[PDB]
């Protein structure tokens, strides 16, 4: 298994294309995103973003980059979880996320 | 970062409105909800609460559960999880970004 | 509470019945599902999430879809650490 932060942010609708841009910018691998009701009926539609990236600081780089745009006009929420990567394509590399030395 | 338990709740789609009022009570500051499926395919919600404190968390839990689940089907649990922005949860403090 | 480990896949459309299988197979309590979209142009995926009451159960599940299927199929699988504070079937009778 492969050490990551997984990443999640939750805001607007709206901003679901700048924000999947500031992601691919990023160096992150990839993305999940679905689309969710959120409080903060008083319900709006919410995008929620999961992206798992291999280190904290790209985690933080991706925060930060859209919190500083867009969380000043938007609601929103940023936080991150610890996971493991068991399989990943794209995340662990060719040789997979179970490497010896 | 500031430290959040992050609280989930599966359960019956009818439950909706009933589980958002006590999250409302509990002085949680938000929450998420989605539709999905589950076998425990049925017609579920799932929500997600960040909380500040285990304890709130664990009230809403309780408080959740022993009001539904004995007669609806539901799981309760949570993750640990860092906040790193959010205007509500964190409030004018920030998110202790040094801490 | 009672500790768990969550286990997530992300994976295409078509296979929900055939990972749901191999989830049952497993001997995992549950698990929910739903339609997300991603990149790794969006396209239209699902994600399952389990929690099961070992680590084993957990990577027993990411081992058969993956030989299975991720040769030919889009994914990732992940786990994350949980704990479950009420469920009727994860805990048993005694809760958690
Ligand atoms: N404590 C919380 N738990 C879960 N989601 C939250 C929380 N606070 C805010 N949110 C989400 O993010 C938005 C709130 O934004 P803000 O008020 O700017 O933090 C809402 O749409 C919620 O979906
Ligand atoms: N072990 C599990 N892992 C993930 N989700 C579960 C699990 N058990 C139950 N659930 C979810 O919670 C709902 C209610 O569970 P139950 O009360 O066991 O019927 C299910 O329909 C699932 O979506
Ligand atoms: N780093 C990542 N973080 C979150 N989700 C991902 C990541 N990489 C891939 N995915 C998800 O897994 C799906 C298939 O990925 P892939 O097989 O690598 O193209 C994507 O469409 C995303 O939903």
């Amino acid at each position: 298994a492969k050490p990551a932060n997984k990443l999640v942010i939750v805001t607007e609708k709206i901003l679901l294309k700048k924000i999947a841009k500031i992601i691919d910018e990023s160096g992150a691998k990839g993305y999940t995103v679905m689309n969710t009701g959120g409080k903060g009926s008083d319900i709006e539609a919410n995008i929620k973003f999961e992206i798992l990236t291999e280190t904290r600081e790209m985690a933080e780089e991706i925060a930060d980059r859209v919190a500083v745009k867009y969380f000043n006009d938007y609601a929103g929420i940023i936080y991150i979880c610890s996971a493991e990567v068991l399989y990943g394509h794209t995340f662990c590399g060719p040789e997979g996320c179970s490497a010896w030395s």
